[PDB]
């Protein structure tokens, strides 16, 4: 891995964000000098500046100071001071993808693609070959748990990375191996809601490997199965379906793990215990031991990684097990919200927790997206035993009439399956949750906002 010639010093705006921080990790480690702007503060700001990168908390044009080269987040405006600036001192300004692509340019690349999984998958695979000892770099948009970082740098050629479509930065990638998840409709307003244009630009992704590279690709999703014959490249197909290359059979989930086989290409049977719920898990790590497989890593070390496998940040995140006055309740975080993954965590919730009950905290994500699938949001929530509902997590938007939490605490109320409470003084939390708290209870904290840090003050008080 050679140096990147003339580059001293990277400065990332935005360098809390999720992909930004572990692109900043790897390059801190690498050697380089590190300094970046945030408009927060947090536990991944405070690692970086721990090891030695240089964290200002707000914009100014003067945080670029020295920079060789600026990597800026989708999420940051076109007025940003620092961003600004730095085209003004001729200094290149370059997308968190195509970073990514110059730590991918000289390694062995396995970028991780698809709707969803991605992060579940990437953090898979990252633990198979670290458990190989093949000693990957990996960059994942969420925790690798057993890691306790997003990134790490490996002394390898290896380099497991999660790819974002959502902006068609993916494009920048340049793997050996791609694996595509799925492909739901998501990110539309950098499609323009042309789910054709998002299909051509998976297949545009794909003919980014080389002719002798591999797409790894799930034989359950029927629109991926259709893109086959335009991927040019070799495919490899895994899931339940009876034509996958590497087939899931037998599933059983007990307690939190699952228990299956997988039937690969020659016929070689595996019998999997994947340390985390749900058949979605068994399809995510039936990708990991695919690529791994393909790879040729024995089956010894892929087995004692999904075994051992301690989860992805905010996937089915457990948090403990808390004695409370009411009774002994179990903790758990997720990431999922859209209507329907958040029905696959209850689903997941619900083939491991018995007879005892499901308590959600959810919090929506988006007026917008509480808008467009307010229906969707009032059937899955309405799946739940006892429901506490938080204000919507705005993300910056403007608040749309009859798309706040009050209204879909309404219609789930008039559905009249659950009965919502809706805590709008989180600091409250607890004392609700202790109110309806019975002996057993599953406590699901659900969302894509604040509404993990508020679990985790939550955990963090109940200890
Ligand atoms: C788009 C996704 O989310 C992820 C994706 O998972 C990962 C990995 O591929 O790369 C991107 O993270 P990222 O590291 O660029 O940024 P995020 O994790 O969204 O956080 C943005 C960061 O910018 C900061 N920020 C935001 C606005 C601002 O004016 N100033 C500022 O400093 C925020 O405080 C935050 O710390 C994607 N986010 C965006 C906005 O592009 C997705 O998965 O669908
Ligand atoms: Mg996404
Ligand atoms: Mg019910």
């Amino acid at each position: 891995i050679p140096e990147m010639r003339r580059v001293q010093q990277i400065h990332f705006i935005g360098i809390g964000g999720a992909g930004m921080s572990g692109i900043a990790e790897i390059l801190l480690n690498e050697g380089y000098q590190i300094s970046g702007s945030d408009i927060a503060d947090g536990v991944v700001t405070q690692r970086l500046a721990q090891a030695g990168a240089k964290i200002y908390i707000g914009h100014a044009e003067e945080h670029i100071e020295g920079a060789s080269v600026v990597v800026v987040s989708s999420a940051i405006k076109d007025d940003n001071p620092e961003l600004v600036t730095s085209k003004q001192k001729r200094i290149p300004v370059i997308q968190r993808a195509q970073m990514l692509a110059e730590i991918m340019r000289f390694r062995h690349g396995i970028a991780v693609a698809g709707t969803h999984g991605k992060t579940t998958t990437t953090a898979m695979i990252s633990m198979i070959y670290t458990q190989a000892k093949l000693d990957p770099t990996f960059v994942n948009g969420g925790l690798v748990k057993s890691a306790g970082k997003n990134a790490h740098l490996g002394a390898s050629r290896y380099l497991i990375a999660e790819a974002d479509e959502s902006d068609a930065s993916f494009l920048h990638l340049q793997p050996m191996v791609s694996v595509v998840t799925n492909m739901e409709p998501d990110h539309m307003d950098t499609y323009e809601g042309d789910f054709e244009k998002m299909k051509a630009t998976y297949v545009k992704f794909l003919h980014n490997l080389p002719f002798y590279g591999l797409a790894v690709m799930c034989a359950d999703d029927p629109v991926l199965m259709e893109l086959v014959p335009k991927v040019g490249r070799q495919v490899i197909t895994y899931g339940f379906s009876e034509q996958a290359d590497y087939r899931i059979e037998d599933y059983e989930q007990t307690g939190f793990q699952g228990h299956y086989t997988v039937i690969c290409p020659n016929n070689e049977r595996i019998n999997v215990l994947l340390n985390v719920p749900g058949k979605h898990n068994a399809l995510n790590a039936t990708a990991a031991l695919a690529v791994a497989k393909e790879e040729g890593i024995a089956n010894e070390a892929i087995l004692e990684a999904l075994a051992d496998f301690q989860g992805a940040g905010r996937r089915f995140d457990q948090l403990g097990e808390f004695i409370r006055p009411n009774g002994k309740v179990r903790l758990v975080d997720d990431y999922g919200h859209h209507p329907t993954e958040v029905g696959v965590t209850i689903k997941a919730a619900r083939e491991g927790w018995g007879d005892k009950r499901i308590v959600m905290i959810f919090q929506p994500h988006r007026y917008s997206r509480t808008r467009d699938l307010f229906d969707d949001f009032v059937q899955v929530l309405s799946q739940v035993d006892a429901l506490i509902m938080l204000d919507v997590y705005a993300a910056g938007e403007a608040p749309i009439v009859g798309a706040d939490s009050k209204s879909l605490c309404r219609s789930i109320r008039n559905l009249g399956k659950v009965d919502p409470i809706l805590v709008s003084d989180t600091s409250q939390l607890g004392d609700v949750l202790d109110q309806i708290i019975q002996d057993g209870d599953l406590i699901l904290a659900q969302g894509a906002g604040s509404v993990s840090k508020i679990s985790r003050g939550l955990a963090e008080s109940w200890k």
